């Protein structure tokens, strides 16, 4: 049994002291809670279209912007976090969530938190 809590699921109970929902904006807590997320490790659960399996990464804090707020360009076409996950045939259930700015200072790349479990004793 591991300690591995769903991110979200870590926010209702000790952030938010409620339950996430559609119509929660996410920043009203996340923006605050950069001070805990600047050095945390999450075991990233990485949707099957990616092949990959979970993996724990050092979160170094948040993005500014949701994800469908950032926008990156591939090959000349300009596309959303959200909207890269959404062609994975992954609508974002929450694209207004505040992902992780994790990886490194070359790899600024941004986890969505729904797809984070935390463990509680790697945090």
């Amino acid at each position: 049994g591991a300690m591995a809590m769903p991110m979200i699921e870590y926010l209702e109970r000790f952030s938010l002291k409620a339950k996430i929902n559609n119509t929660t904006n996410l920043d009203y807590s996340r923006r605050f809670l950069e001070p805990f997320l600047r050095g945390i490790n999450v075991v990233y659960t990485p949707p099957q279209s990616f092949q990959s399996a979970p993996r724990v990464y050092r979160v170094n804090g948040l993005s500014r912007a949701p994800a469908s707020s950032e926008t990156f360009e591939h090959d000349g076409k300009k596309v959303t976090i959200a909207s890269y996950f959404h062609s994975r045939n992954y609508p974002l259930k929450f694209p207004q969530l505040h992902c992780l700015n994790v990886g490194s200072s070359i790899k600024s790349i941004l986890l969505p938190i729904e797809l984070c479990s935390i463990e509680e004793g790697q945090a």
